[PDB]
């Protein structure tokens, strides 16, 4: 039994809610919140900008030190950093940004990072401003992640679309 509540059960291991991932994190304080990152960990807008804003820019400060030491992530890759005031840990996962020309086949690789954590609060990778088909991303999530994932879908109309079309 965990602290996630009000989520629709989609599958044996995937739950979904129409909610802002930032607000869910402050309420639940999960062990792991997933950030929809870019390879440079530049958290300017979208999910990343919103999480970072909620950390008072501490996420960005930590991320800049990480990049200075380690260089950029790979598309499809991840790193574990602090969750600051939102979670114990933040798993920064880079899904392909279709609006940047990044290959959509890497979405499965991106979701595989979730399997290293028993329970996660996570956004729909590559959806929204990342430019990929959100129905497809959900199919990849359900077909790739085996650990317990709680998905927070921000856009109300998107959420309604995803539930009503889920196979
Ligand atoms: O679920 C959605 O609608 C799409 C989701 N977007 C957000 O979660 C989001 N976007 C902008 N501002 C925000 N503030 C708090 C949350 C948030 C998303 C998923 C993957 C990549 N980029 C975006």
């Amino acid at each position: 039994v965990n602290s996630f509540s009000g989520y629709l059960k989609l599958t044996d291991n995937v739950y979904i809610k129409n909610a802002d991932i930032v607000e869910e994190a402050k309420k639940v304080k999960p062990t792991v919140v997933v950030n929809a990152a870019n390879v440079y960990l530049k958290h300017g807008g979208g999910v990343a900008g919103a999480l970072n804003k909620a950390t008072n820019n501490a996420m960005q400060v930590e991320s800049d030190d990480y990049i200075a030491t380690n260089g950029p992530l790979k598309v499809g890759g991840s790193c574990v950093l602090s969750g600051h005031n939102l979670a114990k840990h933040c798993l920064h996962v880079v899904g392909p940004n279709v609006n940047k020309g990044e290959d959509i086949q890497l979405l499965k690789s991106a979701y595989e990072n979730f399997n290293q954590h028993e329970v996660l609060l996570a956004p729909l990778l590559s959806a929204g401003i990342f430019g990929a088909d959100p129905i497809h991303s959900l199919r990849v999530c359900v077909d790739t992640v085996r650990t317990n994932v709680y998905l927070a879908v921000f856009d109300k109309n998107l959420y309604d679309k995803l539930v009503s079309s889920f196979l």
